[PDB]
């Protein structure tokens, strides 16, 4: 077994506590594991009105990523809107990337503009699945932003249907306001070549995901084709809650190949 270096990278409204029943196992196996709260998530002491852009957003990772000594490379993980935040951290120091995971997440591209994937996201989703989540418009730095806050009907029913009441109970507790930056991600330069798409990238997806669904999550594969592709089955939205030791056997197998 190889040891790496992995960074947990959480999706909109969650924080570094969804990792709480991975990050134990990865460590046991003998890697070193970082989770970070992005900006306003977890216990991170700003609010999401403070945050102008995903750029600020990421600024935790950005920031650690930083503070690796040189020669020190990681592998990357990101769930869900995470996958857009280390998107934006490969981009700067592509050097420090040995391997970028996709579980269940975001996968933009450096063809079309950082909000793409994104966009086909939300012409393919209806309005009605957000159930009891809640919007919300503020402004930063000059940008009108609009926001989202998932409500206990849409957890229920579209992230945590495969987890006991104990996670659940959890998430009900612990989730924050969070934005998805769109229309700030829509000016935003493209993910360059050089940097992002250089780094090798591993997708999990997950064939119960009722927040992003398979069929979206295959369709990212397919536009963006990644260098090696797994399937979790039997996996909710927060697979690494109900699937925690597949996903271990996963990531444990591209510390071996990366
Ligand atoms: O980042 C997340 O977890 C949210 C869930 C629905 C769409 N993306």
């Amino acid at each position: 077994m190889a040891f790496a270096h992995f960074v947990l990278v959480h999706g909109a409204c969650h924080g570094a506590w969804s990792w709480h029943k991975l990050k134990p196992l990865l460590e046991a196996l003998g890697h070193k594991v970082t989770a970070l709260d992005l900006a306003a998530s977890g216990v991170d002491p700003r609010q999401i009105e403070e945050i102008g852009s995903f750029d600020e957003y990421s600024e935790p990772l950005l920031t650690f990523l930083e503070a690796l000594p040189p020669g020190e490379k990681v592998i990357l993980v990101g769930h869900s809107l995470g996958g857009m935040n280390i998107a934006i951290a490969a981009d700067k120091y592509c050097e420090k990337i040995a391997a970028a995971v996709f579980l269940a997440a975001f996968l933009p591209d450096t063809e079309h503009c950082p909000s793409y994937v994104l966009d086909k996201y939300n012409e393919v989703t209806p309005a009605e699945n957000w159930l009891d989540t809640t919007f919300f418009t503020y402004t930063k730095d000059g940008k009108e932003i609009t926001g989202m806050f998932f409500g206990p009907k849409f957890l229920a029913h579209k992230l945590y249907q495969l987890c006991g009441p104990e996670e659940y109970e959890l998430a009900k507790m612990l989730v924050r306001k969070s934005s998805l930056f769109m229309n700030i991600l829509a000016k935003r330069p493209f993910f360059t070549k050089e940097g992002y798409g250089s780094i090798k990238k591993i997708y999990v997806w997950t064939d119960q995901d009722k927040g992003i669904p398979p069929e979206f999550q295959l369709w990212q594969i397919e536009n963006y084709k990644p260098d090696k592709v797994y399937k979790v089955e039997g996996g909710d939205h927060m697979a690494m809650l109900t699937k925690t030791k597949e996903i271990a056997e996963i990531l444990q197998e591209v510390a071996d190949t990366y």
